[PDB]
């Protein structure tokens, strides 16, 4: 009932998870969840439905980059009223203060997108989250004993960077690491009065060239599904 | 190989179709390829190879805005040789020049991206395709009997646009149409000295707001795949 | 030892509040603290070292303007080994979310100057506070029992706004506030890896023009004052 | 008639041929055209009506910079109805795919000018020729045994460049030659509804510093001009 | 020899007048002039050397719009050694502090270029003519009791203008007239340490649409032709 | 009368000197002017009225960078009807031709300040004094012996640069020294109306590292000093 969305009217809960792979979804509904029934899936972009510990809770792919996000969040907020919108990722640690498996809490995200100055008078739009969200993740992550590292991230349009020699200002700068959508969804969360948070497991190092194994990359977004479930419950 | 697509380093023929909908790409495999293998999935996003009244030719999906077609792109040419990229999709007219039925070869694609810029000197990139690519194009649609309306399309990050009131001075600049990748094709292939083309199917007239109905979608869509596949045999 | 500081080395303590006003810092010193002594004064700007509640506590003034209070920043920063950074004062509120006597916690500082893209890259940086001050700030409040609002300001270089049209989409944009400096202060603290928060106290809201009198500006000041103080010991 | 051209209306064909230099103009009215007519000499910028093989054609001369190639051709088909519009210049190549004699088809301008962000919502025009002359020069220079280079040309507001270094990164881009009024020539000509294409001879490298010697000027434009001309036969 | 200019070295005075018509350089070479000769006609457009009442002087032609004024003015400092550059002309007025006949001295040349902030670091360069020269102006103005209007003007890329709209927000910002050189004129004697200045002459007014009769233009320019060779002497 | 200004009716006398530091502003007040009183003090920022050799003459403090200039400006003219600005400041100097204490007489005030572009349709404002008073200034300072350097300033938001690297090009362009709020000051005035000049000495020189104390940067200036209040006399 939307371009993107075949789901209908209700079948959202107002609390999402969101990430960029559809098929990352699907293994948290399955592995996850009680009850989990797929929502929708125009272009194999996958939601579902479920319970998580009694309580409801959404999952949704958005594909990669800040178009492709805002569509879909665009969608699920406008004609789904999901209210809270929290966002699961892996992405590439540029700074010295963090290393594999680290959980990243971005409170802010800057870009190399125009999106916001389009949006936003061509001036400087500071994309953040919903502050009562970062502090149900500060206290789960405090509770279920995992270092919660928490900083800027920088959301670029460019998976393959042309700007590589940039990343150590970046990472003066208080930018932990680099993903591709964290912008666009606290702006068009900003855009439409909804509430959202994005959470990022470092899995390389795009300094100092370490990186995860294969299953240790599951292990590790493991690690933060539960910590996405747990501060929705 | 890639961390978007697991093919096998010559699974992809040097010609490829390209459309956001890996949906799309599976109905093109199994409709009009005979033998066709499936050979990507990463993401959901399909890919497959198959034959076209006996010459090779591959399918890829590439998702939707322009950060997400440069990622696919970039690996298609960079890992698995692909030369010639030919991107099918449907997008919205704003043109009295074009109506529904009409498919569009864009000669080339503004943007409202800041990607071209980032790439190119913070100048003016000119995003256009490669010509022997267009004259087949053109040369097809003559010995197929279809009226092919050619001109510029702008390629916006925004599917939900805050810039509306743009659309008729675009349409005077010689735009006949919006849809999200163009640009991003068109520069990534610029870059990496390949071939590449845009078509367009009008399902939507942003100004008038004609709609075709679904059983005219499949329709005229199905004539824009024939004169692409035609234009690689 | 700085052209805008003449405070002796070590004069400062660790933590320091901030304000544009000097006279303001005058007055913090003389009612709420012990033992004051001036510690700094060119250009009639004043800094300060006293006690609250036998905890040491630093005062300083900073301008207006992003350009002014980077200024002093760096100099505390760089020269006088400030590590924390509050920064108090008064904004024209431009949400309905947010109404008279109201203490605002910025998350987030847009802005129409060009200094960030200076600092940074000419991409969208997005100015942020320390996230420890924040929630520092967030639990003082509620020991205090202060209803604290949360959101963006936009740090403008214009007083004399050209653009007072725009800020309606500010506020949809969860702007609560606009005042001039939080961005330089944010992003001067970024840069320099010090950690800075600030509180924005609503005596006037430039859209429903409701405004405090001069004495219940007073009154409503104080209040911010003591949670700043509360939030250093 | 205009400011800037002498002519009565109806003095002009609705195909004109266009140069830089109002001397290449005059040039080519008495060598390749009969019975030729000076008809416009404000500005000693020299404008020409003559036969070639029975067909009447057009001369106009335009001057340097993307400014000044919008004066001319906006009265061009403003007032004195000019239609298509092909021109034919030098240029400085700065691609190893094309060498002395060559002659561009510029199928994309670039530029480093302001005026299509000014035209075109601050966004980025990607200014092109109208396919249906392109491929009539590139049906013409095949028949005459011509084989035309294809591609960008960068439209800088610089002879005297201060970006030297970025020539190699033009020319990954596909640039292959410097000019200086494509890129208007070709938003004019998108914008009031006209057809153009532009033709550049490559007479200095700007890369190899190979420069052809002053015999061979004189023959290279002229397979030029009778390219051109026969296009417009 | 320079590739716009074909007039021997040492044949120009180290003080030249500039007008964008070399037919006007022509008119003042032989009315105002002692034992003119040509020195210089690449592209048709002239230059001249001679005697003003015993002291030489010369004359040179540089186009229409900011990249044609630059390639001329660069040469005739690089090459051949001009010191002082003294540019005379009309313009359109836009402020109603200015009428008919009146000559404008511009004490700076705001811009719609891009052409200064690529030589400027992508910031505001005031460009703005050399301080001697607008003094020896002001002046010979008052010996010759010419009531000289001094102000900004406003260099535009475009003389078919599409921000007509804005000419009152110029001239509230002490603009009192449009032409399309001097911004490149002084910014290109900037970089190459020589001495510009320009004068305009009101021909047409362009908010309330009064002009002189082209008999009363021949007279006004005259003034200002006068004007420009007195100082000089 | 202003939220930032105290001063009674009629306070101002027309003529006004500018410092960015109120402590000068104060010492220029008990040295020079007969019957000194201080008109405002709000935040510290004084000003004064008195009388210099029988004429009335008021100075007013403006704190530092352009945003707080304006503010001061803007409501000097608005509210005090101040006619004539002089700002007479401190800056750095980026030539080895310039020493420590040269007054340098601003004809023009180039910016890394977004606020012109914001106030000036996003072109480049050319931020000029008004001439009649740099006239005044060139001819005080020649019957008074007093010498004087006349270029641009580089008006930076920006005490600390992050574009050290960039000053010889400044230099290049005729730029002299760097300070902080002329090109607001020049703004404002042109925007406003009001006759504006600016002048500083050089309190710092920035490739060899010199530097006046605080207290010198009040009392090393008197020639600056005495220089403006002659050309207001
Ligand atoms: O170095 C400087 N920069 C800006 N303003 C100044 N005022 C004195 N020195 C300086």
């Amino acid at each position: 009932m939307t371009p993107h969305i075949n789901a209908k009217i209700g079948d959202f809960y107002p609390q999402c998870l969101l990430c960029g792979d559809p098929l990352r979804v699907s293994y948290i509904a399955k592995k996850f969840l009680q009850d989990a029934k797929e929502i929708t899936n125009v272009r194999n972009m996958l939601g579902f439905s479920g319970k998580y510990k009694g309580k409801g809770i959404s999952l949704m792919g958005h594909g990669m980059g800040i178009a492709s996000c805002t569509i879909y969040v665009t969608e699920l907020i406008k004609t789904y009223q999901v209210k809270e919108l929290l966002r699961i990722g892996t992405c590439g640690a540029i700074s010295p203060k963090v290393g594999l498996k680290d959980i990243i809490m971005a409170t802010g995200a800057s870009t190399d997108s125009k999106t916001n100055r389009v949006r936003f008078l061509n001036h400087d739009l500071s994309a953040t989250p919903d502050f009562e969200l970062s502090l149900r993740a500060y206290q789960t992550a405090k509770r279920l004993g995992i270092d919660l590292k928490i900083g800027n991230v920088f959301s670029s349009d460019f998976f393959y960077s042309f700007e590589t020699h940039a990343f150590d200002l970046m990472a003066q700068y208080n930018h932990l690491a680099i993903e591709m959508e964290a912008a666009g969804l606290y702006a068009t969360a900003m855009e439409l009065n909804a509430k959202a948070l994005c959470l990022c497991s470092v899995s390389d190092h795009l300094i100092t060239k370490e990186a995860l194994s294969p299953k240790e990359r599951i292990e590790s977004f493991d690690n933060m599904i539960i910590l996405a479930l747990e501060m929705m419950s």
